[PDB]
RNA sequence: CGUGAACCUUUACUAUAGCUUGGUAUUGAGAUUUGAUUAAAUAUGUGUAGGAUAGGUGGGAGACUUUGAAGCUAUCUCGUC
């Protein structure tokens, strides 16, 4: 009923901008609970091309994430000073192997990767193993913690050239949602492979928790 | 003997008349059908264990609810029945 009404109130042939689409979604928002609005981008993706990056959203609208630190020497103390939700050691590795999963993400130092290697069979189930590609493993443990606090998220491209990121929540302001979407679009464009000629992104739409997806006018300036 | 002729031969080289096949112009109206592609409608997707038909992605814990709920029955498309 509510979904039918929202679908009726959404126009598929209309090309509304980001703010207009956010306003329409908020008006058609029949989900009583605060809903995180996602963005689906169906762009030109190459067969052998991999699309993956990480971007810190301009506003932190996601719930707190348990940031764990795995480092030796002064690395654990530095993470604790930066505000690590959990600071661990080989004892932390043993706790994880026992089932220590009260945190949302795990970051490790280059040395702590020696113990984190045993975390492949444990962390690899959820994909939380430390890595340098996503900034989880690096010399800036404080930088990774700050990005996680700001709401850094990893974007990936599907096998059909599609991606589905989170731009915030319905309760978040229209300006905040627009800023997050613009930052994500700019990051995607900058990651757009130069080996492809034309439009890197074909279409972009925004869908709420239950609201029908609305495709915005894809204009790059 | 001459980087000379002529005619003749052929699975020597390169062309060509003739013959042949397709497109197009002369050259129109119809109908049926096999397609392909364009989108849109719409369904469909069962390793294993597992509550069971778990295709994938992410948002994702509330949503739907006389605009006919649970869910009874008949029946249809798929069925790995």
């Amino acid at each position: 009923k509510k979904y039918i009404e929202a679908f009726s109130k959404v126009d598929k042939n209309k090309f509304y901008n980001i703010e207009d689409a956010i306003l329409l979604l908020k008006e058609i928002k029949f989900a009583k609970f605060d809903e995180t609005i996602d963005i689906s981008i169906n762009l030109n993706l190459k067969k052998n091309h991999t699309v993956r990056d990480t971007i810190v959203l301009p506003n932190q609208f996601m719930k707190p994430k348990r940031i764990l630190v795995f480092a030796k020497g002064d690395r654990a103390d530095e993470a604790r000073a930066f505000g690590a939700t959990y600071v661990g050691d080989d004892d932390l590795i043993n706790k994880i192997k026992s089932g220590w999963d009260e945190f949302d993400v795990v970051v490790a130092t280059p040395d702590m990767m020696k113990d984190v290697g045993r975390l492949g069979p444990i962390l690899g189930k959820r994909g939380l193993m430390p890595n340098p590609k996503t900034q989880t493993v690096t010399n800036n443990l404080k930088d990774a913690i700050n990005s996680l606090k700001k709401g850094r998220t990893e974007f990936r491209a599907n096998k059909n050239g599609v991606i589905s990121f989170s731009f915030g929540k319905s309760s978040m302001d229209n300006e905040k949602i627009k800023e997050n979407y613009e930052e994500f679009v700019k990051e995607v464009v900058k990651k757009r492979p130069s080996d492809l000629k034309g439009a890197f992104i074909d279409s972009i739409y925004i869908s709420s928790t239950m609201g029908p997806s609305i495709k915005v006018n894809f204009v790059w300036r």
